[PDB]
């Protein structure tokens, strides 16, 4: 008898947009359907009962809300719960609801969140289905036997196959006869700081071939804009460019080429049909450490020397005081666990104690003669 | 007739120490040997002629020096050139000297520097032999058929197998009857900022079991010390700890357990025979991006969707204005190269344009009934 009842949780504007589009498409098939949960203004406009505002999630408060929703959705027993992105909140909640027999969907591949294999297994345990924008995301979950549906990317629905370059130039005031370069130094402060100078210097070089080159710089917010302008004042104060408040899509559609920091903004540039070069840089040390972890599952030299988890490594979300304290207590006891580790440390010390100066000296002598 | 002539380049204090030890061990076999190159104060004390000071390398100036050394070592034709660490300077120089028939050794595995396969091939082309401190470093180069000699770690020569815990406590003023915890929040500012609060909170938890726990915090320099104290004032102003200027080795030898940010300081802790827990955290986004690069060789979504280098990606040292400009010029020309990329962009756009809202709506309906 009860009409279709769908629970939804969005945690940011992008999720509110997805949720609103989902509600509209569902109402086309089930006009009497009921929607409830954590809703932004767009979802509420389509009729979603807002037990909580999406703004609240966009933390002690977040934990209490998830606890309340766990109980309330448990009583409601919705036909489906859809966690819209926000994986740090929704994956756990989906697991809580799954435990109670409720059917769950996670919308949007949680790529950043799923940083190791254990997190993949957790998504599979928490969900009945994952909705992925891109085909290689589904191919990934297929390898883990995690039900995943490739649904296409919403931005590809929103952007036409053949954008109007001259129309975008008219919006931005770019002459139609000129070559035009888009510089997108990045949405994150780290990206802007690393790459702004190099991108400006690139534009200076291009001006030597294209002295009338138009340079458009979409800047996502005031902070990043203030950051870019400060760098520019130091690096290329006399380079004339169009600083834009947002309008990245217009800038890309308008331009003849784009220089991008972000391999993810590259998608929108692709949909804009703007040829692009991706230039990105991260701290070499940070990259080396990540690569070592990906390739060996360890970060510490003792475990690499031992070929096993000799010392406890608590990384990312596990680097947390309660877990750290629990790992240290057995060692502070200065008991037999410490003596066993002590003994292994001694054997490994012997394995790399070989009078290195003398070995290097002999390598030199062997090579010289 | 000419006595053994060895060219050396060190670029930091640690390299000067290695160079001095190498010179001493060589003089034991060849007392008349001659040493020349880029030398720190320790190498000079052992007799190394300092064409340039190591301080100069510790950049236009660096480029000129490498050019001068390339010519001068080319005229000198030393029996062996040894690049001591400093790979961003020495690998290229070793390649320059190799081109002239000079025998070259690189001392110390350039793990951070060798961030991709192409850089491994470059080390092999630049060197006749690599000297590696650790066995797994040699196993790595073995896979690439790059001559590498495992020589042991110098720190393992410098530190005894059985350190004196009570002696280290006497230096630091730690009571012998007390449990003692070492907190090493990290030598880098990023590490200190991420982990100091969590490590302090861990110590607070441990105090509830060990109310007399001694807490020693080796801080590598004033900046990092000022950074830690500022964090402490906000997180645990009433937690009493021993702030140390350096003295990490003493703190580890003295302690019953150590909480470490650095998987590399973990080696020194191992040699100190101090049981340890490694707690480390890096930006999830940064880790995700690195992992994607390691696993796919790409960072941008267009190349992941295309399964090839459809768009040019210039990363790390290649993200450089001249290369960026050269990659963009063919695209700004708005010629047939741009039209070919445009056409591929259109096909990929079609492949992910599938009315996602409607697909999500149908997935919900399929699951609900």
């Amino acid at each position: 008898q009860r009409p279709l009842t769908i629970a939804l949780v969005a945690g940011e504007t992008s999720g509110d947009i997805l949720g609103a589009g989902l509600i509209r498409a569902l109402k086309e098939h089930v006009p009497n359907a009921r929607f409830v949960g954590v809703a932004g203004p767009r979802m509420q406009a389509e009729g979603c009962e807002a037990w909580y505002e999406m703004e609240e999630l966009a933390s002690r408060r977040s934990s209490h809300i998830r606890a309340d929703l766990t109980k309330r959705f448990g009583e409601l027993k919705p036909d489906v719960f859809v966690g819209i992105d926000a994986p740090d909140f929704n994956i756990t909640l989906e697991g809580n609801l799954k435990k109670q027999g409720i059917k769950t969907i996670h919308y949007v591949s949680p790529s950043v969140w799923a940083w190791r294999q254990k997190r993949v297994f957790k998504i599979g345990r928490a969900t009945d289905l994952v909705l992925a924008f891109l085909p290689f995301e589904k191919a990934f979950y297929d390898k883990y036997n995690v039900p995943c549906r490739f649904i296409g990317h919403t931005m590809a629905d929103a952007m036409p196959l053949d954008p109007d370059k001259n129309a975008a130039r008219d919006v931005l005031g770019i002459p139609h006869d000129a070559h035009c370069l888009a510089l997108l130094p990045g949405s994150r402060g780290a990206e802007v700081e690393m790459l702004s100078a190099d991108f400006l210097k690139t534009a200076q070089l291009l001006r030597q071939t294209y002295p009338d080159l138009e340079i458009v710089v979409p800047l996502v917010n005031a902070k990043r804009r203030e950051q870019f302008e400060r760098i520019k004042a130091e690096v290329a104060p006399d380079l004339s460019v169009h600083l834009l408040d947002g309008m990245g899509r217009e800038a890309m559609v308008a331009s003849d080429a784009a220089l991008l920091a972000s391999g993810t903004a590259a998608l929108e540039c692709m949909l804009s049909k703007c040829p692009m070069v991706v230039g990105y840089r991260m701290k070499p040390f940070t990259f080396w450490l990540a690569k070592r972890l990906v390739k060996t599952d360890y970060v510490s030299l003792p475990n690499l020397l031992a070929g096993r988890e000799l010392v406890k490594e608590l990384l990312q979300e596990e680097c947390e005081p309660q877990k750290l304290a629990a790992a240290l207590l057995p060692l502070l006891a200065n008991g037999k666990t410490s003596h066993a580790m002590h003994d292994t440390f001694r054997e490994l010390h012997q394995q790399i104690r070989c009078n290195a100066d003398e070995q290097a000296a002999q390598a030199v002598l062997e090579l010289a003669q």
